């Protein structure tokens, strides 16, 4: 048994581990299927994809072209239905009627052999008709058949029926081929829309208080709801709900020393009132809970919780299940760390002592907040635990719950981000916080929306709680304006976390990526209702990003992208597609001084000539131009960050 | 059970069709594996390669090391032994001895938990030594162990007892390996040095008759052999040397015509005379080419035969095995074509009817030569041969002689090239001749040098029958000198076609790359004695072309190549190296002016400081320079076509 087989099928793409993981996809979502496919000798070649359902039945018929001539790469476009578990394969093939066509063109005007090479093409055409399921198509075949036979008519015309646009469509949806050949089938995971597409917003339930009461519970926090809902949010992120340790518990500004009415650090999970199955008493009870995620339901909201697999020194686990933790030769437990950061707070796991043990308490603390309506876990560094942990823990769950996503916030080098995505986790944050100029954004989305996206999902968080960038702290309102614009319309998953909002943007001290008294360690009340009177938000611009994301197609897939040059460095210019929609952004990175640019349109590359000039409404403002080739802008911070535009007929 | 093992290891590289064939190498060859490793957390990882040779016997202790820092990115050098299948894993782990160290280091002269690092290591030390299997190694890490342990030590002084060099020696030989996770065994081809490297010639037997008789035969042709292993060859390639058809037999320069002395193509095998099984009556009797083998093996020289699967009209085949030609509806057999080249007086292979009687024969007449010495066979254009064919046929022949060595003559797209390559070809002919810039050498012998090697052995022929090259038309000797120098030198395998010394380069009409009077059509005898005597012949240069290869071991590899710049484009740079032998080539390009430049040696890449200037053999000529940073050159060509160094001690 030979490697490859009669027609050569090789290098069938996207492939993830070589086949050991899945490719992925979401509900409706197209990409393109490729091989390397050839055959011996100087016939044509034909080639289809063959995309298999969760129940092993075929897709459509799928040609493949070749993708640029003389590479003998071949591709095709195909589109994910259903959830679950897919294959798809490459048939590759001898194509003679192309061969036999090409030949017949040449020879037939020049005499050469006519009778024999008609009476070839007519053997073809009777092969093709014999492999034809429908009557009518096999009628149409043989009548090219016998209109090549007819001896009494000129080799011209004999030739010219076998030619005719009706059998080009039939031939087009049932060719004849020849000594078909398939590659092994490469595995494809299709998931639900909100894996790739939706917009998150993460705060704090214990800030939005009272004055009676400042911690926030769940039903006070329910009332901030409606504010999110209306920016256009699908996903509300909270950080951890459990209660929180108070041994080593940090004070305000992250000192080493909490004071008496100190709230601590979220992520400092457990006391003796419970642990990651509980709920912290200050924000009340699970019931409170089932109403805080029933009013998200109602407003078009699901709740993704935070899942940081740690604990506080006061956590049950420490003496229940001692372990679970390495123990230095005193017995103590140094805490985390990521240097030069301290954790003072908090106990890392240790997974090779009982890793059944854990990966089963895991799965039942999920499963517990699954049954309560949670559908979307972001998991806290999970690099700092095992890689196949993780593997274990997210088959496990999708298993029984396949519509349940995980968020990897994995910082960390390329590799290990690229191997926590293909070992199940649905969705990754990025380095997008620290992409900023044109050149960063460009190639930095140049990778994520390549060969990457068969396997991660990129989640744009603008800012976290951990990370206030340079960008926003030295250029105020105008730089939250660009880095939302930027955020929502280039990857189909995006996120703030609160204050973002508020243009918060002081940091710890010069240098640092830290907030100023970060609501890690402190509740932060916020005016929200002054803040909207005063306009001294945001909130406005980031209600019409997640519209026109609505409204636009373009705008909910990854893969489709493409950068447009301009003549200024600080200005930026790219379009996306989906279908018959195209969305056309122009972004001024610079957030102190007004830009003007020409921006040079690549017109093919949105389906265009490049005489061709074609209407948009800049969809920030509602107004219209006539754009093509080249395009003066011009864009003053405060004012303009950018133009939005969708193309129009 | 997950995909990804405790410690990651992944993209374990070489590996050919996702580890479905495999890597190739030779005997005493060296190359690179690597994988890509990490953990989870912020401790340190070790790998290393374990290659397993024929009986499964594990080879040395081979720890790789990072390629270049936070890419993740691990190799090490292993090196081929005897022929056969090889097998090579990478072995992952955690290194808790290089972590401890690091933070031993910060933390001792701080004065930080002292007492409690110092016993954390001498616990590393103690399981260290457990895996040690040597009972003086064992007491050096427990006389380490012990002296960290000696609280009425300085802290300094107990932790410098656990980095002296003879712990450091164990340790590096036995290190302490955490949470082993090894990847999936990939396979090795190694076979005997002449697959890698070799210098190779082909003639016409038939030319070297005599003035009583004209056609050659295998006892006159053997008088050549001397002449040929004097210029220092390894492999003589031998067109076709059976019975040649009548029936649309060329005539002189690829006439359709060939009158009644006409000798016709070789490549047109077969007539009632006998098939590919037998010999030529004009060569003489399979006696004759025992002697000719045998006189061949005596001066050193293999012989390689041509094995074209093609047959002239005339040859027994035709008549006895119908089904193995495609028929036209009339009953005819289209004659071969390479288009725009005819070849009437040759019919080509059908394989889809009896492909089990073809590989039968194939394997039976091959083994025929194989016992009567032939172990290298070029194969004619295979590319117009099914790839799985030939996939068959090899594995069957090396099956039970794996010391076959198969050249393929394909000439055609890359990723027909690089797959017969893949399946089973020995060797690969290439693009060179169609490589003369400078650009376009560095830019192919890096392709060929770089990942290609894995799987493809490039034979570089400056010529052959078919390619006569403009470089060489329009150049005269000069250029002759400069492809010798080029090939002999960038390739561990090149090659000649007889009268490339004498310099012939008359193509048929100006365009074409066919010679005028080719050898292909008729007897071409050559005065060899008067171009001895007249000077008009650079065989010298070849001899010492071949001579400096037999000498210096860096030019029978092919993977270390680099090319170093210099000031013009018509002056090219590169060195080589294996162990301590280091040559380096310049060669002038422009056959007909004199250039002069400035050629820039990058010096760590030879192995050398910056400042450092060593001297030089130009073996040429056997004079003497000193060489460093920055070198003035001067060649002329007729005289000078290169320099072609060794570094000497
Ligand atoms: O016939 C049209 C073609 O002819 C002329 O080019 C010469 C050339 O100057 C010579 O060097 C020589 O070519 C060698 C190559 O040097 C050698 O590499 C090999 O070439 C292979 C390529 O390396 C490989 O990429 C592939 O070729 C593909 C290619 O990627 C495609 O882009 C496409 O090529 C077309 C070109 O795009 C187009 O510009 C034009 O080219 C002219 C050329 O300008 C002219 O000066 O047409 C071509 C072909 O239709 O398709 C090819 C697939 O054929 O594989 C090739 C090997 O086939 O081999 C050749 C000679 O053996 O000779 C050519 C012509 O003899
Ligand atoms: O600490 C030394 C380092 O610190 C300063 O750089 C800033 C930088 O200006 C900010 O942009 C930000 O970095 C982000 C990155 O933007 C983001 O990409 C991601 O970075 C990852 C890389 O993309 C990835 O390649 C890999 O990094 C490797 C890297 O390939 C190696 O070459 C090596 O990096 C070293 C550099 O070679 C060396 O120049 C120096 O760099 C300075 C930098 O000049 C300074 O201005 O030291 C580094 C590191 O020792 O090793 C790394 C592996 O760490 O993976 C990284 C992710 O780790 O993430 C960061 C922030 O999350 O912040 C840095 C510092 O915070």
């Amino acid at each position: 048994p030979t490697v490859v087989g009669r027609i050569p099928v090789l290098d069938v793409r996207p492939v993830v581990q070589r086949g050991r993981r899945p490719a992925k996809a979401v509900t409706g979502e197209s990409f393109e299927v490729s091989a390397t496919v050839f055959r011996e000798g100087h016939d044509a070649v034909g080639a289809n994809v063959v995309l298999r359902d969760p129940r092993g039945r075929p897709g459509p018929w799928t040609p493949m072209r070749e993708l640029a001539p003389g590479t003998d790469r071949w591709g095709a476009t195909v589109t994910a239905g259903e959830t679950g578990t897919w294959s798809y394969t490459v048939e590759a093939w001898g194509d003679p009627v192309t061969t036999w066509r090409h030949h017949a063109r040449i020879k037939i005007p020049a005499g050469l052999d006519t009778d024999l090479v008609l009476e070839e093409g007519a053997r073809l055409y009777e092969r093709a008709a014999a492999d034809v399921p429908g009557r009518e198509d096999r009628r149409e075949l043989l009548a090219a058949v016998d209109a090549l036979r007819d001896e009494s008519r000129p080799a011209a015309s004999r030739l010219a029926a076998a030619l005719t646009p009706q059998v080009d469509a039939v031939l087009a949806r049932h060719p004849l081929r020849d000594l078909v050949t398939s590659s092994d089938p490469l595995p494809l995971l299709v998931e639900r829309e909100r894996a790739l597409y939706g917009a998150w917003y993460e705060f704090f339930p214990r800030s939005e208080g009272t004055p009676h009461t400042p911690h926030g519970t769940f039903r006070t926090a329910a009332r901030r709801l409606p504010a999110i809902a209306a920016m256009g949010f699908d996903v509300v992120y909270l950080p951890p709900i459990h209660p929180i340790g108070t041994t080593h518990r940090k004070g305000r500004n992250n000192t080493l020393s909490a004071t008496g009415d100190d709230v601590g650090v979220p992520w400092a999970i457990g006391s003796p009132e419970g642990g990651h199955d509980s709920i912290h008493p200050a924000l009340g009870t699970l019931d409170d809970f089932d109403h805080f995620v029933t009013e998200a339901g109602k407003l078009g909201l699901e709740i993704a919780l935070d899942f940081a697999l740690q604990c506080s020194p006061d956590h049950p686990w420490v003496h229940k299940h001692p372990e679970w933790f390495h123990h230095r030769p005193d017995g103590t437990i140094a805490h985390a760390e990521n240097p030069p950061k301290k954790y003072q707070d908090i106990y890392p796991i240790a997974f090779d002592a009982d890793p059944d043990g854990l990966a089963t308490e895991t799965v039942r603390i999920l499963r517990h907040w699954m049954d309560h309506g949670v559908r979307i876990f972001r998991v806290d560094n999970p690099h700092t635990k095992p890689v196949a942990f993780w593997e274990r823990v997210i088959a496990d769950i999708n298993g029984t719950d396949p519509d349940v996503i995980f968020l990897a916030e994995a910082f960390t080098r390329p590799a290990m981000m690229a191997t926590l995505a293909q070992i199940g986790f649905q969705q990754s944050y990025t380095y997008f916080t620290w992409r900023n100029t044109k050149q960063e954004l460009t190639e930095y989305l140049t990778e994520l929306s390549g060969e990457a996206a068969s396997y991660m999902r990129p989640n744009f968080f603008a800012n976290t709680p951990d990370i206030l960038h340079a960008y926003l702290q030295h250029g105020g309102r105008p730089a939250f304006e660009v880095r939302a614009v930027l955020a929502a319309t280039l990857s189909p998953t995006w996120g703030i976390y609160s204050g973002y909002e508020l243009c918060e943007n002081t940091p710890l001290r010069e240098g640092s990526e830290e907030y100023l008294d970060s609501e890690k360690y402190q509740l932060k009340p916020r005016d929200w209702t002054r803040a909207a009177r005063e306009g001294t938000t945001i909130a406005p611009l980031v209600t019409r990003l997640n519209t026109i994301r609505r409204e636009n197609p373009a705008l909910r897939q990854l893969r489709d992208l493409h950068f447009h040059p301009t003549d200024k460095e600080e200005v930026i210019a790219y379009s996306k597609r989906q279908g018959s929609n195209t969305v056309l952004v122009v972004v001024n990175l610079d957030p102190r001084h007004t830009q003007e640019a020409t921006v040079s349109l690549d017109m093919p590359q949105l389906g265009l000539d490049w005489h061709e000039s074609v209407p948009v409404r800049d969809e920030l403002t509602g107004e219209t131009y006539h754009w093509g080739r080249a395009n003066y802008v011009r864009l003053e911070p405060g004012r303009t960050p950018a133009h939005v535009c969708t193309v129009l007929r």
